[PDB]
């Protein structure tokens, strides 16, 4: 009947080489589905069962059939970061170390050849609809790479989730978690992709789209990355469709657009602690970027307080490199020490066009405020307590710089005229109106 | 054992009668065999509680107290209990059924003393120490409270939302939790959680309960998505305080709620693109230091309840309320539609003029491009429900209403206020706001 | 089984290969012959779960569903483009790794409905009339085929019609809180039909290569189409609903070739919103016969040409002056949407026009702000190589436009900063207009 449980096939053991035991069954899918055109089916494709459980991976799966779904019974998160952050020797009082759920452990050696589960097929027709779905991959710890971070918060081990390697259409990654894989889920070739409902967090990257793709989705994601690694990627899209995330730190950004084209990337909920959380590059044009809440602030554990990811706070928060786009709508809070602004004494620049024309930037409210930057040792309760503090001083920004390499773009509403950097000549500008008459 | 459980092939007791007292047998065998924390890597990944489609009576509250616990059924089994209880009780046994279905557990729970209404939850999550619960997760089953009862409030037992049952109650602090696809029915609170960490609450069914979605104490990074939520008059339809970073969006919220969203010491949050109606004024609202909040692209209905049983009951507040009303700093509302479609006549206080967005306090507001429509139309009731209901939502010939689009109380200024009324529409000190009315003709 | 859990498979003498609609039928007559009591201990009629494992299964017989609180799941949404498939050339078949859709896959073996009765094409048949309305039935996670397209005298190959009268759901009475989830659905003329819908949530399918994908026919309220991706055909719908109140519509992602993305016929206080919408037509959107107080916002909209030959010249039938978006309705709000059009300048239509993004062609009282619309020039070219044709034409980077078109018989409007004075064409008199600043 094509179902499938690791736990009931008598080919290897899922404890000791749960990669082992689906090989195996996708060898048997293929033996029994040999015939493409009979009685108007023939390769219907098959659902592999993951019952929660502890299971190590010590041998890659290799996804080369189209209607493949494997399935468990739980996402299986917990913070792992927090967990190798608390002193060794209480390590047994806590009431669990690991993640759980339907659980597979990444036990294999430092990209592709580093994932857990490789989808590649090449010929035609695309490999198609194959389905991830509410289980968990865990790369159990980072290590050591010279950054001089401790070893489990270098965001490092070589270790994929889901690499899909082959142009794919119509494929699915819904209610799964991820979590300590230095990338959890790196999709290339994508057509007509959902990624939704998933628990990304604690992995060096988590979504990358890498190549090309079109006509996909990233929604209702719960996602967290790493300070040298992207949280939502991709690359020569169109029609992408972001919205509904809640992205939340420490990745380099929140959304990172490299020749994305005719996408949107509509409301989310996206924090980080440094500059550059949303980022459209290399001819990124005619993209809608609108009623997103951004937050930028310190980050406020101990752990990571020093940690960042390079860049200033003339970056911007959301940077366009490219022609025609719209930035509609948006809550842009910038909430930092103004001590430490870099470079120093420099204003804070919320939106930067850095090249392109065309670009429609309208009805956009910026706060910013002076904060000291709080550090603790304990991870959710200085998450916590920064997010809800409001106490602070208001601090003057930049709400929209245009550099001379941009022009012909159109600024409404969207900051007063000290507050957009624009020559006027070259540009439509109208500031928000003043208080009084 | 391969950490799989179905509540229709467990040795001991019956699942009809007591499922609590089954699925806590079934979680004192998950705790006994995984004692350990760390062998190869592991050692508690919990497990999955299976219920399938089944009339299942809860007579003992289930503890959850492990982390990765998945209780999951095969239905969702809403039906209007409301509209059968206000059906002649003569009638009930022609009708092709009464009661809730699905994966259905009944909630006969006695409600809890004063200040523990936790007592009376058939799901309770609660375990203190390190490191927090984590990743429950509850699927595509049903919870009933079965009845509502007696209260003093003047209306019939089964309409006052009163029975002192909760669906699912986490008291402890948590993360990663999801609760997905339920249905909840007939409850007092539907779903409380305390002290949230990256929760998701998405494409759920929770209807017909007192409360539907309270989020307690504090939280953040959680967020409320694609559900479908009713409440009663007295009690909240989504409800967050202290919590930050939450995204509400994609609800289609219906009545009859005190209010659709209501945030209290809510910050740094979104409530966007949502559908939300309501009967009376109050929808949206931001209290006591909520701030830097965006509200965006959602879509507003207020007008009267049109079903008889309900036509006279009410949330206690007037029009000059607000739709939405903002106490706090900094806050964004942009891109709404507000649809405000009430008879004059019904107006309260006598003669009063509707307000729709309102700034009770704080500084900073950005309030801009919301588009106000406000239509004078009859009190139309009917005692069919789904009827009044559909003929209500489609009635659009009516004669003009004049509102007040934006009230800035003195207690808030320096705000922004950009093409969300006429000058007329705006009322509010200009000398100490910026304000751009509406292009009008 | 007293648990009310079937498996198609299991069920004794069937053969859901053969005809998994009598199976089906064989379990819901089993799953009522056991709940015939309404109020025994507080239940009695639970409803069930019938599952589906992957496989092909043929539909010779109509599934009837006429109880409440019944589940039918499987384990694949189980999508292939047929499209694509059926215009390889035939020789070339036998070095495809597959052919057909797969999954929990339903192949529709019913012949077309008699005249106005496409109900009779439908795989699944959900009616039940009286009181209480039938509720909370739930489709999950199973593909739906249609197999072939067939001639209809269009002059197309018969597999690019669209045309063979099978509906996969059919939802003919009353209903509430039903749920589609995770569906697949390919090759038929209908894929969903549901009437009189009550609070009714469509999320997460996949519903593509059909006629015309969804559609909410009589009436409806407090219902949602999210988070599903969505084509159609040059004559159908892609999301359709008429005398609807409280409907929301986001986070689709709907792509060609619908006639339309969206089309509200009487539809009132509902929301099109955060949807990314890519067409090869004029008239996306389409508000019409008094669609009154609804938000389109934050929509992305792109209307280019088709790039694959077998559809080159295959279009809905309208020009360029009827808009991407139309409105025909009082109190709408258009607000924060993005409009790309990406069309052949010596190709528009007809000859000598200047196409039109927003317009209104009556009501009153409409708000229309803070719209961006892109216009460019660029020559339609044909290519026979699907994925590769589109993903190049969608990738790929001036033309003048009217951006805001208001016709006499609509008037009161308020049209703020979508577009220049010069593509604003409206009477100023009865309209209140801010143009976008310029330089
Ligand atoms: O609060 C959101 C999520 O944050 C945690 C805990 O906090 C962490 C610890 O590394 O820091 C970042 C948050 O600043 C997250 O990437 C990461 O994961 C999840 O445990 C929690 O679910
Ligand atoms: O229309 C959405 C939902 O409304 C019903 C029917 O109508 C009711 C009856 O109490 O009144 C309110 C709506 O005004 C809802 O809270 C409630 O539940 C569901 O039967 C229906 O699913
Ligand atoms: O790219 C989105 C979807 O497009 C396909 C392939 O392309 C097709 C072929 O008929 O043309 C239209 C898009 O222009 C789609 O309706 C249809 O189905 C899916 O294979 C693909 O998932």
């Amino acid at each position: 009947n094509n179902r499938y449980d690791v736990t009931e096939w008598p080919a290897g053991n899922p404890a000791k080489d749960i990669g082992e035991v689906i090989n195996s069954i996708i060898a048997d899918i293929k033996a029994r589905q040999g015939a493409a055109d009979v009685d108007d089916g023939g390769k219907p494709g098959a659902v592999i069962y993951l019952p929660p459980g502890d299971y190590h991976l010590r041998t890659q799966v290799l996804i080369d059939i189209s209607f493949l779904r494997i399935e468990g019974s739980g996402h299986g998160f917990t913070s792992s970061s927090i967990r190798f952050n608390v002193p060794e020797e209480e390590w047994p009082d806590l009431h669990e170390l690991w993640p759980g759920g339907s659980r597979v452990i990444v036990d294999l050696p430092a990209s592709a050849a580093g994932a857990a589960f490789l989808v590649a097929r090449e010929g035609s027709p695309r490999i198609s609809s194959v389905e991830f779905s509410n289980f968990c991959i865990d790369g159990l710890h980072f290590t050591a790479d010279g950054s001089g971070r401790h070893p489990e918060n270098t965001y490092a081990n070589g270790k994929t989730g889901i690499h899909v390697a082959s142009a794919n259409d119509s494929f699915r990654v819904t209610d799964m978690g991820f979590v300590y894989l230095e990338n959890a889920l790196t999709i290339h070739k994508a057509d007509a992709l959902s990624i939704h409902h998933n628990f990304i967090a604690e992995c060096g990257s988590c979504i990358e789209l890498r190549g090309w793709g079109q006509a996909s989705k990233i929604t209702d994601n719960l996602v967290g990355a790493g300070p040298r690694g992207h949280s939502i990627y991709a690359e020569n899209h169109g029609g992408l469709l972001v919205t509904a995330n809640n992205v939340f730190p420490r990745g380099a950004s929140s959304v990172h657009f490299k020749g994305v084209t005719r996408s949107s990337v509509t409301n989310n909920r996206l924090h980080a602690f440094y500059p550059g959380m949303v980022r459209l590059e290399e001819n990124s044009s005619e993209n809608l970027v609108a009623t997103n809440h951004f937050l930028r602030d310190h980050e406020p554990w101990t752990p990571f307080f020093g940690v960042d990811n390079g860049l200033d706070d003339l970056t911007g928060l959301l940077s366009i490199s490219g022609n025609n786009n719209s930035v509609i709508g948006n809550h842009f809070s910038e909430v930092v020490d103004a001590n430490e602004i870099r470079p120093e004494g420099a204003t804070p620049v919320i939106i930067r066009l850095t090249a392109g024309t065309g670009n429609f930037v309208s009805t956009n409210h910026v706060v910013a405020m002076d904060v000291d930057a709080a550090s603790s040792d304990s991870a959710f309760e200085a998450q916590v307590d920064a997010l809800l503090a409001t106490e602070a001083a208001d601090l003057a920004v930049t709400a929209v710089l245009v550099d001379p390499g941009s022009a012909r773009n159109t600024i409404l509403d969207s900051g007063s005229d000290t507050q957009v950097v624009a020559d006027r000549a070259v540009n439509a500008i109208r500031a928000t109106p003043t208080v009084g008459f």
